[PDB]
Formats: C-alpha cells, structure tokens, sequence
C-alpha cells in the first residue's frame, strides 16, 4: 500500500487497473494491528471503528478549483457491509459512488482485491456479525446518512444527482468529483485512534491543467527569476525559443499505466507577411509562347532544374535533324493532346534528365463551364513522365515546330549565357500546422507530466490565401485575356477562336537560401471561349502542392479547383473578374525549422495553440494550451581579475557566457532524440515527430498509436567519454551523420540539431579559442564536434523549481608556466589543452608568461538569432584574458648595516615565483638561479626545475672611492653565500631570504678588517619573467 497507514490512522485508495469491477470505487482502511482481536469480540471492534468514519463528497470546476456543491455523511447502525482481515490486521470498507452502482451494491472478487490486501489469499475475511465469507460487496453511497439532517441522503440532492450522471456532466460542465475521509477520535481496548485521509478524484475531464499555471504550459527558467522582465508574467504568458522543450501537465482519469499522447500545434502571426517565390517551371500551349526568346535553366539547391512545358496537337516536335517524342498525353471530349517537357542547357540528350510524377491539367466543361481535370499519363499509361534536354553553346538557336488545332506555329529559343531566374513578391496571410508524439508514464494518477517541442522536425504545412484576377477583350470571332496572381505573376493569352481551348500556367518554389527547389506548388489554367445565349469566356484552374524526392517532382494532394467567368451580351466588350486562390507548401523534415524562420512565422510576435489526444482511449482535450515565441542574443562577461588569479594552483579566471537559446532541455545533463513517422490523431494518420528521451537514435516502423509500432535496433548511441593524452579530455563519441537528430545542452554540438541540410550545418556556431604567443587553437581542423563537455549551471534552493537549468555557462581558464616541459608518458606539455568538464589550461614558457593571452569568441547556436541580427552583428561576442606585468623588488632590510654581525640578509620578492611550501631558489656557477617546487601539482602533473634569472654583479665602493668588482666563480660564491639556497617564508607570498655573509666578504677582498670599510655594498639581479633588473645597496657601518 502506498502511502502506508499509521498506527490507529485512516487512509483511502481508489480501486483501479486490469480486472477492476466498476468505476468509482474507493477502499477505506483503518489500522487495528495495535491491538488483539478474536472471534469473541470482532463484531464489537468493527462496529466501534465504522461508527466513527466521516466521508466528504464534493463537486468542483476542473480548471478553477471552485467548489460547486458539498455533502458530509455517516454510516447507519445497521445494513452496511464492513470486514476485518486477520492476516493484515485491518478493518476495511468499499464504497461505490458512481453510476450505475450508486444505489445498488456491486460484488468485488477476492482474487482482484489481493493487490491491496494480500492477506486475503491466506484466510477468508471476517464479515459483520462474526461470519466468514468468500466475496466482498460495496456499501452504496446512496445509503448513507446526512450529518446535516440525521436521515438518509436525498435522491434529489445535487451531489448525488451529479455522481449519478457523470458521463455527460464532466464533458458539458467541466465538472470534477472529489472525496475524502476522517475518523472522529476515540479510545478502544487501551489504544486511541485519530486521522484524516488524502483526497481522491473520482472522475475529471481530459484537460490541460490550469492551476497554478494558467496557460497549461510553462518554462522553468522564466518561473525562476533568470530572464529579467519576463519573470513578472511566468504564470500566464510562457515564452520559449525555437528548438527546445516546454513543460506541461494533463489530467486523465480514463488512463491506466503508460499512454501515447499525440499533439497538434497551430502557429500564427499578426497581420500579413511578404513572401519571396521563384519560378520552377512554365507550362503553355504552343500558341501562347512568344515567337523568339532567350532561356537557360536554373539549378536549385537540391539539384533539380527548371523546365519548359509545351502542349501541342502534333505527335512530335520537329527541329530539323532532331525530333522530340512526347513525355505524355491526354484527351478532352475526343480531341487528343501531347505534353513535351524540356530543359534548356548543355547538349541534346535522348535519356531522361529528371521526372514529374503526377500532373493535373484543368479545363472548363463543354456543357456547364464547371471545372474538370485529367492526369497526364505516359503512352503506356504509367504516371511518371520523363524530362529531356535540348541545348548547345551560348547564342545557339533552336527552332521547334508544332501545331495548335489547325495552325502551324514556330518558336525560336536562344540558349542564354546566364541562368534565367524569375522572382515574384507578394503579400499573404500565412499560418502553419504541425504534429508531434510522446510516450508518458506516471506514479501520481491522474496527473501525466511531460514536455513537448517548440518546433518539431515533421512535415509542416505552411498555408495562406491570395487573389487571382482576370481582364479580357471579347469580339465577334475571337477573345483575348490576361490574369494576375501572386501579386506580380502575369499570364497572357493569344486570341482564342470560338470553340477552342488554350492553356497557360506556372509552378513556384520558396526563393530562400537552403530550402529552394525542395517544395513547390502548381497552377495550370485552361480557358474556353464559346457562344450560348451570351458570349462566355471561362477559366478553370488546378491547385496542387508538390515535393521533390530522388528527382521525382510528386503530388502530395489536390486542393479544390477554382473558376472565373466573363459574360457579354454585347458583341465587342471589355470585362473583368476575380476569385480567391490558395497556397500550400509541405516541408521536407530536415528543412522544417529553416522554413519557419525564413517565411517569418517564427519570431518575437508569434503565438501557438496546442491540443492533445489520448491514443489508448480515443479522447480529445476539452481546453487548449497556449505559448509564445522569443529570440534572444548572446552575451559574454568576466569576474574582475588581478595578478593574484595566476600565482598558485587553486587560482583561476572565470568567464560567464549568457545564451538561453542553447538550452534545449530544461534539465542540465539531459538528452533526447527525434524521428519522423505516421502518428494517429483524431480519426486520421498524419506525418509527425516522435520524441525519444535518452541518447540513442532509432529508425522506427508502423504507426504510433497502433500495435504495428516498433522501434528497431539503436542505429547510433552518443556518449561523452574520457580520452588519452595529458589531463584527460571528455569528448563526444558516435556517428556524426545522426547529429541532426540529437539534442543536448552543449553549444559545441547543439548547432546541428535541426539546422543541417545536404549534410552540412547552416550555422557554424559555438565557442572558438585562439592563444598567443604559443600559437594554438580549438577547434583545430581535425577536431570533432563536442570537443569539450560544457554545460549550464543549476538553480539553487531558494528558487521555486530547484535543479533546473540556468542560461549561464561558466568556463574556467588557467594560465601557467611551472609545468611547461613536463612529460606524461609520450606527451610533451606545451600549448592549449581541455581538462575535466568546463576547464581550459594554457602552458607557456617562462620568457613568454607576462603578456600571454587567450581570446574567446562565442557565436549563437540558433538560426533565428543569425537571421534577425545579421546586419547589426549582435550574433557574436568576444572577450580576452591576459597576464599583467608586476613590480619585483630586492632590498637589504635597512639602509645602514653593521659590520659587527656575521650575516646580513638580502630579501628578493616577485609575486609570480610563489607556490605551496616548501619552495626554494638555488645558486651556483656564474650566479645562475634555479627554482624548485616539489609540492606543486595541477590536475595530476607536477612541477619541473625552472631557470628564472641570475645575479649579475656584486661590488664594494670603498672610502677612497675605489670600486672593487668580485668575480662570480664556483669558489667565490661558496664563501659569500655559506648556504647556496634561499627558502620561501610563507605560502604563496613570493618573498625569498638569502644569507650574504660579511665574514666571507672580508676574506674574499683581503681588505683591512674594518678600518678601510666605511663602504657601500651593491647587488643586482635580472629576472626573465618580468624582464626587470633590480638593485639594492647598503652602507656598511662601524665606529669610524
Ligand atoms: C525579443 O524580445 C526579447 C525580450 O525583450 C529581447 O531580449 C532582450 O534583448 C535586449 C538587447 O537587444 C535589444 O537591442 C537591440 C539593438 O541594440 C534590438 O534588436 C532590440 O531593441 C532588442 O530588444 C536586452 O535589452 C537591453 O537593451 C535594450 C535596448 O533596446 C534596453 O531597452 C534594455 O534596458 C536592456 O539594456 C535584454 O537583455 C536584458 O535586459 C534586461 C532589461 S529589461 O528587462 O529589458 O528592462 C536586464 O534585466 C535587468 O537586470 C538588471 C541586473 O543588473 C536589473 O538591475 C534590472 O532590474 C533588470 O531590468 C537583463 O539583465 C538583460 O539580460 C534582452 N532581454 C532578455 C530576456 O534577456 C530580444 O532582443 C527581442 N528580439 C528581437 C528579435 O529583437
Ligand atoms: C541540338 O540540335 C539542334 C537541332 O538540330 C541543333 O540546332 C541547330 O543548330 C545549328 C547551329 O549548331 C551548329 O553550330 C554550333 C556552334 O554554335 C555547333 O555546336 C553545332 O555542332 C552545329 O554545327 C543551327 O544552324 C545555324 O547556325 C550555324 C552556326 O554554326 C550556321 O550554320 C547558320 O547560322 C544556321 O542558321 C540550326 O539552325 C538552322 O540552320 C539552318 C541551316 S543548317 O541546318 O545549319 O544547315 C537554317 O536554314 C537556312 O535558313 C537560311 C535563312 O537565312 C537560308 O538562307 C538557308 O537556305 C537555310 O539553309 C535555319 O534557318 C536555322 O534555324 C539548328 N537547327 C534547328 C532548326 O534547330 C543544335 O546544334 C544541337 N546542339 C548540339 C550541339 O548538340
Ligand atoms: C520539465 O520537463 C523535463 C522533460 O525533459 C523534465 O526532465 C526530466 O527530468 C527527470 C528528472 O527530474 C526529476 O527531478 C527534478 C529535480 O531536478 C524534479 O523537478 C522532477 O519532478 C523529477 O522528479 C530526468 O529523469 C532522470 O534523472 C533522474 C534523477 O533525478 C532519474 O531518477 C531518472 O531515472 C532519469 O534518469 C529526465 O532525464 C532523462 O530521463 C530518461 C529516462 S525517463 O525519461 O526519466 O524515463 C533517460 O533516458 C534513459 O537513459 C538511459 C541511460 O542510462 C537508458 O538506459 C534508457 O534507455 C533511457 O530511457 C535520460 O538519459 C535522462 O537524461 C528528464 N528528461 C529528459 C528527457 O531530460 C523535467 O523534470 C520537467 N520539470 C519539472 C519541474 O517537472
Ligand atoms: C494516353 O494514351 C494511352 C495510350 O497511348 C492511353 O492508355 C490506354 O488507356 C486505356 C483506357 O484507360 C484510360 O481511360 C481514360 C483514357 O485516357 C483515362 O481516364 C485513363 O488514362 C485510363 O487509364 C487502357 O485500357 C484500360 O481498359 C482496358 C479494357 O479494354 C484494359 O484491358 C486495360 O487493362 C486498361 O485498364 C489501355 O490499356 C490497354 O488496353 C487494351 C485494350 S483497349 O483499352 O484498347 O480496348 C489492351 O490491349 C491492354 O490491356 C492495354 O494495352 C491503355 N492503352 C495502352 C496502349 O496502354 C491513356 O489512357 C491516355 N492517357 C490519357 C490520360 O488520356
Ligand atoms: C537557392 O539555393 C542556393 C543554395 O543554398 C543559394 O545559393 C547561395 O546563395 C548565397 C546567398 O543567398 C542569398 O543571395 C542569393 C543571391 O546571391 C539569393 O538568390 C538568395 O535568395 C539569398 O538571399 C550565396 O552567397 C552569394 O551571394 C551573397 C549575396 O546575398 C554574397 O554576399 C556572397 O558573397 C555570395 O556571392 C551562396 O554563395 C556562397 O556564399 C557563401 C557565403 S554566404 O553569402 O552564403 O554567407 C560562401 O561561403 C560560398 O563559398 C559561396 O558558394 C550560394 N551558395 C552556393 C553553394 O552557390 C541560391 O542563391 C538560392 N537561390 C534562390 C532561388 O534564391
Ligand atoms: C609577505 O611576506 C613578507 C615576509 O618578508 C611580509 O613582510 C613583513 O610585513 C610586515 C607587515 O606587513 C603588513 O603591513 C604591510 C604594510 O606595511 C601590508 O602590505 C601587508 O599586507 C601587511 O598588511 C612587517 O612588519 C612591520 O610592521 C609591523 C606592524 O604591522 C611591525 O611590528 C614590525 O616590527 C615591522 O615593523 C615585517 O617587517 C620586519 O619585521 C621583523 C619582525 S617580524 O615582522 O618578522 O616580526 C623585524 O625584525 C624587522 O626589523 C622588520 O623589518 C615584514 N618582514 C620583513 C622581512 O620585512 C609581507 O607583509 C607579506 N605580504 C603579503 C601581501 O602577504
Ligand atoms: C491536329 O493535327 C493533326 C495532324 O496530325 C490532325 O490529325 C488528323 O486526324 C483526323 C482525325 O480527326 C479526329 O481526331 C481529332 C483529334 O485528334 C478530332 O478533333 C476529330 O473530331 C476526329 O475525331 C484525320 O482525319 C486526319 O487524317 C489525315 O487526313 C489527311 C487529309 S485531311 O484533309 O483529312 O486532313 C491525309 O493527308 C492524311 O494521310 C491522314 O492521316 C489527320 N490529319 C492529318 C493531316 O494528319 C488533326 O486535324 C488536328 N487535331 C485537332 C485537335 O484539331
Ligand atoms: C626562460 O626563458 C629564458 C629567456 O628566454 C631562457 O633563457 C635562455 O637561456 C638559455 C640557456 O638555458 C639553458 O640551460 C639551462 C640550464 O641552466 C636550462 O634550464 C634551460 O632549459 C636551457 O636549456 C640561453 O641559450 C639563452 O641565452 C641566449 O640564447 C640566444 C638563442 S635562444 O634561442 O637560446 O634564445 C642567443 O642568441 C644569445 O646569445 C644567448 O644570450 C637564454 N635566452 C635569452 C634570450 O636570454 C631560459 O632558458 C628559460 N628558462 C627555462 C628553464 O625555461
Ligand atoms: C684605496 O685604499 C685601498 C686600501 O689601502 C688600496 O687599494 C688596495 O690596495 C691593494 C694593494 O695596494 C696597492 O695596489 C693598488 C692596485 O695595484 C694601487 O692602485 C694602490 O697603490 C694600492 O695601495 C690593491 O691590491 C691590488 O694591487 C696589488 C698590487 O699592488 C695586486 O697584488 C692585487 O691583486 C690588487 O690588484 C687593491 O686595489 C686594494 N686591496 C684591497 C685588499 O682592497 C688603495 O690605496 C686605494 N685604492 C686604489 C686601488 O687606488
Ligand atoms: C520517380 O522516378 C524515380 C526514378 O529514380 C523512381 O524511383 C525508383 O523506383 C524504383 C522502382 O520503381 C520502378 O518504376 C520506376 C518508374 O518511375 C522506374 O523509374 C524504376 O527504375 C523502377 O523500375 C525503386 O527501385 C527505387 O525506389 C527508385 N530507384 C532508385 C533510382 O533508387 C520513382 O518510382 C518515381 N516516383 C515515385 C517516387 O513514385
Ligand atoms: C478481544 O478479545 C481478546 C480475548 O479473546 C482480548 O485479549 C485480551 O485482552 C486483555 C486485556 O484487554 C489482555 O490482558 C490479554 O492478554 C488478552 N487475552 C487473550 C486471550 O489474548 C482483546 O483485547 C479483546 N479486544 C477488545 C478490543 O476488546
């Protein structure tokens, strides 16, 4: 039992799961293990306990939590059912609250109940009245006594009426039922009883939860105070960036165990957008093409080429020695027409260049002028039509001859020198819809908690409405016309005779950078001029969206046709007309985020509505969830550093990068993957994205929701692993072809996620480092994605939601010289290194330390930031860390020093020599200074003997003004310095102490003991680290 029931306490549990007898059953238990019970007194103990139970029954509005009716009830003195189990030592009662068993009792098999009361398989329960029995019967709710009244609960009472009617009540009125119990405190057999149950929910509708989060979704990072102004409104206006997960909670009382949920997301922007569109192909009857023109086919991002489509009555097109066979045929009321599809390019070719897979031509019906359509097929009735190439060197001309009806026509193409691109630019009221699925489980029914993507890598349908308009001149024998569509696309008709058709039309594709040629839409418009009572020129047009895959341009669906009619009773006339027109583009999966940024549907003004479906039970949400879109630029900063940040092994410099758009998963160290499939939603099967938590990428099969669904072997598993070399880097391992299906929180690999087309990422984002004067860089040309395991910091305990991510990334930088030239196996320590999770180490030679520097550049990971801030440059940020110069010093303790004393200390000081104790500087030869530091270690590498300076000269200037310069030799030093080593005095304070010895100095000069030696002593030292030459002096004194 979860939760447990205390000594003499009361608790309640809902009967659920497989084999559960009916809905709306709750089990109450009181713990009676605290005393002995026997066949002699069992009737008295159950009677005593069940007398003291009180039950409270409520109805509520499921969104707001407002109470809408409440009753409180007590068991009668006879006619109830209550039991005792000897094995588990508990008294129990089952109450039935909901239809149909509100007034009548229901029977619960003892096999089932053993889940909660396992003792029941060991011995049969005691009944009331002391018997034992094999089966349990509910006490019905409609039998209990109203404590308000002292009588049986009324049949007319609103709570009982509601519970008896719950199916339509929950759906229509958003009603929820809630029940709880308590035991009025009493003493029995020398023990005492007291308590109150947890409440339980009997029924509730399928909704997004709206308390405390009023919108049904939330972003943890905004609820905690981390986004500035935006934290004022986190409970009713959630914001999220393009590729990340947003958290949500659903209430579901139909569910048991795990459930697949499918979701539908609708995107919208205030007011119309300006869209840029390129012409993929041009289709016309041979009468409508101009007599002479210049053309060369454009080549799109996916390799597809623009084509020119001629329709004619002739069984071939003829061009001298070359003849072209038709790609396909169609018939209209017994007349037969042929379609020729051509690419103008390099050389006349007899094999297919590429294909078009279904193609609808629309025409006005002869009877009624309503639209009708036919699909063009090959001469053996297969649907895929081939496209041919004609061409030659630039300025070569090709004449094609064909027929329209009875009349021969010639067209004269000149092979252009540069690709013909036609751009149309229009204003359209765009919107888009997308679909997504996840598998969710819970330990706290009926609450299902989960997170869903901001933008899924599914097919996404971008959709919008526009206008077509026609103008026309009609006459006794022929008619002439023009049409406009997509703001500035124009089509024209050569004069159409009475009873004859003519065709024209265009196929268009998005004119943006990465995605062009991957999706298209086709309009083919036929015209007919005929005499009735009135003269009628009629137009009919197809509308079909298409996609390119493996060089077939293929039909996705057909939308409805459209039609326009111009009517004249007068013989000569001019007329005009209009119709609505529709536009639809289906994205190919990898392109889906780029499309939404490019068209303008994703940005600071966008708003999204979400609905949800349970795939086990076939239910839809009775409310909708809401969220809003945001784009935020990066920023870089550093904590203030002096020279002290570079002395001893525990000192370092901290750089903080702020970039919320790099946090795709609200949990730090979290991971997920994604794949595309058909999903069940409503009563239909629709292409969508399925999210899998973890670090393995899958190629699934079947339809998500049904029992076909099978995710196969893991195609690739990504992991961060330790590696060889010094220190030990942690870096990403796994097949890089699949990074466009993996999400983490690391900016050194997050830039691939839904931003990779043709196998190359659109934005080379992340962190880049350069170092000087020892030239090094990361990433190097050979370096993989994920060269270090950089992750964001977690929100701490005073925050409302701890352990969740923060937009700050903290990077630690160390610069040092003490371990330069160390070796770790085969490795030589010099240059720039990654260490641990968030650490960089730079090791440089002694002579290059002051002035050494690192320059860090951070570029955004998200394509929306690159797009909206390209011009201003706010998508990159830079910082540089460098080692400052410091003032060293050498000094005898006092200006005057007495000759009486045998040794007079000379102290050297320079901050950058400091280390943990002990450390010492040795002297010898021509005054060479050697530094040793045995206790120094940095990430496992330990310090090496360094050569850091020299004593340059030592001199005495005597009382007659003569100056003596003492030559440094292996013999002279040992007298002047009796110990050849100077020790450091305290930890990390570089101040070394040496014993220049007067007793030695006398003998080394042979100068008269004191009588000559009212003199100035001098010493000088050069250090390589700073470059300074220090000097110190003292007047040697005695009575003179
Ligand atoms: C989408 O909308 C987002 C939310 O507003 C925008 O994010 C914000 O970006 C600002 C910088 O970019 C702005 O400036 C460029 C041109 O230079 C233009 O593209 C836009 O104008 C764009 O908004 C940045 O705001 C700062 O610059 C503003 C200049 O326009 C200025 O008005 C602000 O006052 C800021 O100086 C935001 O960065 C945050 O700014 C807030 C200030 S406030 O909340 O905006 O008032 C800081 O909060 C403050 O923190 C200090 C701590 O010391 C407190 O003392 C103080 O009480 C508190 O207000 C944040 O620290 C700072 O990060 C940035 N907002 C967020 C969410 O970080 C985004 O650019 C819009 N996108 C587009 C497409 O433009
Ligand atoms: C694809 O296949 C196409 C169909 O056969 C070829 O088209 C033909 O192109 C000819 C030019 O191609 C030649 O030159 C290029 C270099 O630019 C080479 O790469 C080719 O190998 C080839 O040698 C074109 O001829 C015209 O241009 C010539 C320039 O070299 C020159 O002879 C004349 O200036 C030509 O006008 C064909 O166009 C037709 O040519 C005939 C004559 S002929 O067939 O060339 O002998 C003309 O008839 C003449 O009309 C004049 C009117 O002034 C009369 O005075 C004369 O009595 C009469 O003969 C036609 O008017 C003219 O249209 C052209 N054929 C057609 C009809 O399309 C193409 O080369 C192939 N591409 C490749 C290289 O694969
Ligand atoms: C907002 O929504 C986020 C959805 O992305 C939620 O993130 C998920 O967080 C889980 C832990 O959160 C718990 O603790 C926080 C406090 O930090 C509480 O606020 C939460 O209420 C909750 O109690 C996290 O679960 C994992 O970590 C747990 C340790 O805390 C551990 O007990 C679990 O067993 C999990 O490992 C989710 O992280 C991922 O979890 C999946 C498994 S599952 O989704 O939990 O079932 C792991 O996948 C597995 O990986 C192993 C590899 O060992 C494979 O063998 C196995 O095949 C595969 O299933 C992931 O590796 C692991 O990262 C985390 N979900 C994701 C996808 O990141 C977040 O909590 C929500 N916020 C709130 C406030 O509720
Ligand atoms: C383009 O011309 C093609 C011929 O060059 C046409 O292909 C022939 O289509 C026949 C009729 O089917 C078509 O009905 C409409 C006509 O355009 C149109 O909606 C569709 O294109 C639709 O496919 C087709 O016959 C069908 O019915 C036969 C019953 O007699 C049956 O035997 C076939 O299996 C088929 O379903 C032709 O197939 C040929 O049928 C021959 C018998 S007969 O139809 O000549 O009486 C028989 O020898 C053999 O089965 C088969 O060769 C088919 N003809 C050829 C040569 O493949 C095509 O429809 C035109 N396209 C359009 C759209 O106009
Ligand atoms: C369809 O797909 C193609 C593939 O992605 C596009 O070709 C690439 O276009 C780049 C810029 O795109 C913009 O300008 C086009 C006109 O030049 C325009 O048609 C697009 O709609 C879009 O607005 C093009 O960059 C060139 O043009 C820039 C002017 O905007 C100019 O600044 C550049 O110097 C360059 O001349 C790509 O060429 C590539 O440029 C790379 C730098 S970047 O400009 O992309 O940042 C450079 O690293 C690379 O070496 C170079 O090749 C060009 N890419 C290729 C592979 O050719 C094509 O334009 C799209 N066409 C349509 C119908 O819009
Ligand atoms: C690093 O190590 C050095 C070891 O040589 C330290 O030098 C010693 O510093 C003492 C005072 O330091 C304090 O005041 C500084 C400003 O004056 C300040 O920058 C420091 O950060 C620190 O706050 C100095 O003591 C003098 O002042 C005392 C009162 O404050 C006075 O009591 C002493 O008699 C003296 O006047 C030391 O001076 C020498 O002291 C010898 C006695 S003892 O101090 O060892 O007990 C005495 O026999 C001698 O005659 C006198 O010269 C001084 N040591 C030396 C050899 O000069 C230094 O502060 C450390 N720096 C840091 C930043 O850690
Ligand atoms: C397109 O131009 C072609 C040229 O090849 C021409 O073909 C002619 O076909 C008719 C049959 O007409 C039937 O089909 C068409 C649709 O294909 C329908 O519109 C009609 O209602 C009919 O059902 C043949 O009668 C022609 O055969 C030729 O006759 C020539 C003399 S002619 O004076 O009769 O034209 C002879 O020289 C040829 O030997 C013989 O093959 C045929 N015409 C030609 C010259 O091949 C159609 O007229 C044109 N179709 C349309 C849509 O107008
Ligand atoms: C720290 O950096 C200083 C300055 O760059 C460097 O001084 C250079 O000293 C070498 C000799 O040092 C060698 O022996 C000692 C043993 O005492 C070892 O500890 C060292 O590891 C070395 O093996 C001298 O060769 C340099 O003097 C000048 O060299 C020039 C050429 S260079 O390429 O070697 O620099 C000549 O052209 C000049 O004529 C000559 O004066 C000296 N460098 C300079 C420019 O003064 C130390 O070795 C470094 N200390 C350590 C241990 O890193
Ligand atoms: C300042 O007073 C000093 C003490 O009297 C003198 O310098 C010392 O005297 C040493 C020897 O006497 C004379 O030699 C120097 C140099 O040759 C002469 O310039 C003066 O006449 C000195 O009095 C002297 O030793 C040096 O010279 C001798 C040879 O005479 C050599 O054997 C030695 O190797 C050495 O080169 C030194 O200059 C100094 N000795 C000591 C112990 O310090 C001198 O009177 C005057 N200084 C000078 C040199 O003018
Ligand atoms: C668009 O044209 C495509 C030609 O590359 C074609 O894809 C190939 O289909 C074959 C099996 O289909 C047969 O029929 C087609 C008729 O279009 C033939 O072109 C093809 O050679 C086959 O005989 C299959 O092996 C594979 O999916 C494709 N072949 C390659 C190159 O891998 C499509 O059938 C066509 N339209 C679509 C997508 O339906
Ligand atoms: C019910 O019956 C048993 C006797 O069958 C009671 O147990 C005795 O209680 C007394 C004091 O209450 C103890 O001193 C004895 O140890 C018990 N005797 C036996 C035979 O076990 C039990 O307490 C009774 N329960 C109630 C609530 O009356």
């Amino acid at each position: 039992l979860t939760p447990p029931v205390s000594a003499g306490g009361i608790q309640a549990y809902l009967l659920t799961g497989s084999g559960a007898p009916a809905s709306g059953l709750v089990l109450f238990v009181v713990n009676v293990s605290n005393i002995q019970v026997s066949s002699s007194n069992v009737t008295n103990v159950i009677s005593t306990v069940v007398s003291n139970i009180q039950i409270n029954a409520k109805t509520e509005n499921a969104q707001t939590g407002a109470t809408t009716g409440s009753v409180t009830v007590r068991f009668p003195t006879s006619g109830y059912n209550a039991y005792y189990d000897s094995v588990d030592k508990v008294v129990f009662v089952v109450v039935s609250f909901l239809y149909p068993y509100t007034t009548t009792s229901v029977n619960i098999p003892l096999s089932y109940l053993s889940k909660y009361l396992p003792g029941l398989l060991t011995a049969q329960p005691y009944d009331e009245t002391g018997a034992q029995v094999t089966s349990v019967s509910s006490t019905p709710f409609g039998s209990l006594i109203d404590t308000s009244t002292g009588q049986q609960i009324l049949g007319t009472n609103p709570v009982l009426t509601s519970y008896n009617s719950y199916t339509t009540q929950a759906n229509t009125n958003m009603q929820e039922g809630v029940v709880s119990g308590t035991l009025t405190s009493f003493t029995l057999g020398g023990q005492s009883f007291s308590g109150s149950t947890v409440p339980v929910i009997l029924y509730a509708p399928f909704i997004f939860s709206n308390s405390p989060y009023q919108a049904g979704l939330y972003n943890p990072m905004q609820v905690n105070g981390n986004l500035g102004s935006l934290s004022s409104e986190a409970y009713y206006h959630p914001v999220i960036w393009g590729r990340a997960l947003i958290n949500t909670t659903l209430i579901d009382t139909y569910a048991s165990g795990s459930v697949p949920f499918t979701f539908q997301l609708n995107y919208s922007v205030p007011g119309p957008l300006t869209i840029n569109m390129a012409q993929l192909a041009w289709i016309a009857s041979i009468n409508n093409l101009p007599t002479s023109f210049t053309y060369l086919s454009y080549k799109f991002s996916n390799g597809y080429e623009s084509f020119l489509g001629i329709i004619s009555n002739s069984t071939q097109l003829t061009a001298g020695a070359l003849t072209i066979n038709p790609s396909g045929n169609f018939t209209i009321n017994g007349k037969k027409f042929y379609v020729y599809l051509l690419v103008v390019g390099s050389t006349n070719s007899t094999t297919p260049v590429e294909y078009v897979t279904k193609l609808v031509v629309e025409y006005p019906s002869s009877t009624n002028f309503l639209p009708q359509g036919v699909t063009v097929t090959t001469s053996s009735n297969k649907y895929t039509l081939p496209v041919y190439e004609i061409g030659g060197p630039a300025g070569t001309t090709i004449t094609l001859t064909g027929n329209w009806y009875s009349t021969p026509y010639t067209v004269q193409i000149t092979v252009g020198s540069t690709p013909t691109l036609t751009n149309y630019v229009s204003q359209i009221l765009l919107k888009a819809v997308a679909y997504e699925g996840i598998n969710v489980s819970t330990t706290q029914s009926p609450y299902y908690s989960t997170a869903i993507l901001s933008t899924p890598p599914s097919e996404i349908s971008i959709t919008g409405s526009s206008t077509i308009t026609a103008q026309g001149k009609l006459t006794a024998t022929s008619a002439s016309a023009t049409v406009n569509l997509l703001t500035n696309a124009t089509l024209t008709y050569e004069n159409i005779p009475l009873t004859q058709y003519s065709f024209n039309g265009i196929i268009v594709t998005p004119g943006y950078a990465a995605i062009n040629g991957t999706t298209a839409m086709a309009y083919v418009i036929g015209a007919l001029y005929n005499k009735t009572s009135d003269y009628v020129l009629s137009f009919a047009g197809s509308q079909e969206p298409m996609q390119v895959m493996n060089n077939n341009l293929t039909e996705v669906t057909t939308l409805a046709p459209f039609g326009l009619t111009l009517l004249a009773p007068s013989v000569p006339a001019t007329e005009t007309g209009t119709s609505p027109l529709q536009l639809e583009f289906f994205t190919v999966p990898s392109t889906s985020y780029i499309a939404l940024v490019d068209f303008g549907l994703w940005g600071n003004l966008t708003s999204v509505t979400v609905s949800a479906y349970d795939t086990v039970n076939n239910k839809l949400s009775v409310n909708l969830g809401y969220f809003y879109g945001i784009v935020i630029p990066p920023s870089i900063s550093t904590a203030p550093y002096n020279y002290q940040n570079f002395i001893c092994p525990n000192n370092y410099v901290t750089v903080t990068i702020y970039d919320p758009d790099a946090v795709l998963d609200p949990y730090p160290s979290g991971s997920f993957t994604t794949s595309s499939l058909p999903l069940k939603y409503g009563n239909m099967n629709i292409t969508g994205a399925v999210i899998f938590p973890g670090s393995s990428v899958y190629n699934p099969s079947g339809v998500f929701g049904y029992s076909n669904f099978n995710k196969g072997a893991a195609v690739t598993t990504f992991t961060y692993t330790a590696q060889s070399g010094p220190f030990s880097p942690v870096a990403l391992t796994g097949n890089t072809n699949y990074l466009s299906q993996y999400a983490d929180n690391n900016p050194t690999d997050n830039y691939y996620f839904i931003q990779t087309v043709n196998g190359m990422p659109v934005l080379m984002g992340g962190l880049s480092i350069v170092a000087s004067p020892v030239s090094a860089s990361l990433p190097s040309s050979t370096s993989s994605p994920g060269f270090m395991y950089l992750l964001p910091s977690a929100a701490q305990v005073p925050s409302p939601l701890p352990g969740m991510a923060t937009p700050n990334y903290n990077l630690n930088i160390y610069i040092t010289y003490k371990i330069d030239g160390a070796t770790v196996g085969n490795n030589m320590i010099n240059g720039l290194y990654v260490a641990s999770q968030n650490t960089l180490i730079y090791v440089v030679p002694n002579g290059s330390f002051v002035g050494s520097n690192i320059k860090l550049t951070y570029t955004t990971t998200d394509y929306a930031v690159l797009h909206y801030f390209y011009s201003t440059g706010q998508y990159k940020v830079f910082k540089t860390v460098s080692v400052p110069n410091v003032t060293a010093n050498l000094y005898f303790p006092s200006s005057t020093t007495p000759l009486y004393q045998l040794s007079v200390p000379l102290y050297l000081s320079e901050p950058y020599y400091g280390s943990p104790l002990p450390t010492y500087i040795g002297l010898g030869t021509n005054g060479t200074s050697l530094w040793n530091s045995p206790n120094y270690v940095l990430f496992g590498v330990s310090a090496v003997q360094q050569y850091l300076g020299f004593i340059k000269s030592i001199s005495v200037t005597l009382s007659n003004g003569t100056t003596v310069v003492i030559p440094l030799t292996t013999s002279n030093m040992q007298t002047l310095f009796p110990q050849l080593v100077g020790q450091e005095l305290q930890a990390c304070n570089g101040t070394f102490q040496f014993g220049i010895s007067i007793t030695g100095l006398e003998k080394l000069l042979n100068l008269n003991v004191q009588q000559l030696n009212n003199s100035i002593l001098s010493v000088t030292y050069h250090d390589y680290v700073t470059g300074e030459t220090l000097t110190a002096t003292t007047k040697l004194v005695a009575l003179s």
